[PDB]
DNA sequence: CACCTTCCAGGAATTCTTTGGCCTGCAC
DNA sequence: GGTGCAGGCCAAAGAATTCCTGGAAGGT
């Protein structure tokens, strides 16, 4: 179906997706190496439509339906990769994934000269794979004793469309219920984004760019990880909800968000204290997030 | 028959979600 | 014979995501 806005695309890619450089020796007597370039996303079936719309937008890559209960989009056809690179040069990433993507681009240029089939090709492309992702496997580590640091990237959030894309990937909207013996049962709206410590910068940018929220480190559970949380109702209703209302989310999360706002209006109309409306809230919370059923 | 690329399917590691509960300090 | 609540904190678990790999089907 439909295609996606470019910045929504880049944002969602910062959240999910991987750029990978395969370097595998030849099963043939050829003492050489075959080098593959792959950009692939793997999601729960709920969001398969996204995988389509990405395809529909790039018109490259294949979409495989897995038995894992997930769906995967792969782009490895060499010339098709141009599309990808063309995109992320006109709409760059901002998370640490940018680093990996850049190495991707680098590798592509090395293979574009068709020199990868050359000894020089092998020498350079390994120097690249060592830097991106988990680096070299043990085999390539023994075959190529070499010297390979890595500084953190600190880019600024481009716009709100990027945020709607990214949040559609890694954001969360939670309705917290605490029900003293008063029996009342309190309601609270939380908007959470969980990131690895390496993306601390992004987190910081988040607060300033939204002008609200608070960062909770989470190290007594080793992930590492840390969270960006917004719960103050003034900020949720005056700062968060309008953002994602004018820059719509994508994927099932949108529906979640919508139900979220249902709760938010009820909490604004003060109808959350009456038990009937509180029942309405409970019903919504029960049928969203992990509770929704597709 | 051979190189090489593009694809699928599998899978282990781990990074997200998503989920709660506890605490505190104002207003009143 | 302070207390109710909103705005914060503390975290866990599994599963959705991150990466990688083996094997083989398409083009020359
Ligand atoms: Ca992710
Ligand atoms: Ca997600």
């Amino acid at each position: 179906r439909e295609s996606i806005n470019p910045w929504i695309l880049t944002g969602f890619t910062d959240a999910e997706g991987s750029f990978m450089l395969r370097i595998r020796n030849t099963n043939n007597r050829s003492v050489g190496y075959y080098t593959s370039l792959v950009f692939e996303i793997t999601l729960h079936n709920k969001d398969k439509s996204i995988l389509e719309n990405i395809q529909s937008t790039w018109k490259v890559g294949t979409i495989n339906n897995r038995g894992d209960g997930t769906a995967r989009l792969s782009v490895t056809r060499f010339e098709d990769l141009k599309v990808i690179i063309d995109h992320f040069e006109k709409y760059p990433l901002i998370t640490q994934k940018l680093g990996d993507y850049k190495l991707f681009k680098q590798a592509f240029s090395v293979m574009e000269n068709k020199e990868h089939l050359k000894e020089n090709g092998i020498k350079e492309l390994v120097r690249i794979k060592a830097k991106m992702n988990w680096g070299l496997n043990d085999e390539l580590k023994k075959a190529f004793p070499e010297n390979i640091e890595r500084p953190l990237i600190n880019k600024n959030i481009p716009n709100l469309k990027w945020l709607a894309g990214f949040t559609s990937g890694e954001g969360t909207f939670y309705v917290h219920l605490a029900k003293e013996a008063s029996g009342k049962v309190y309601v609270r709206l939380r908007f959470i984004i969980g990131q690895h410590i390496r993306d601390k910068n992004l987190m910081n940018s988040l607060i300033t760019y939204l002008g609200c929220g608070t960062i909770q480190e989470k190290n007594r559970s080793k992930g590492s990880m840390l969270h960006f949380i917004v719960t103050k109702f003034s900020d949720i209703n005056d700062k968060i909800i309008p953002v994602f209302q004018e820059n719509t989310l994508i994927g099932v999360k949108l529906e979640d968000f919508e139900d979220w706002c249902k709760v938010a209006k009820l909490i604004e109309e003060k109808k959350h204290l009456t038990e009937s409306g509180l029942d309405e809230i409970k019903k919504i919370k029960l049928n969203m997030n992990k509770g929704r059923v597709f």
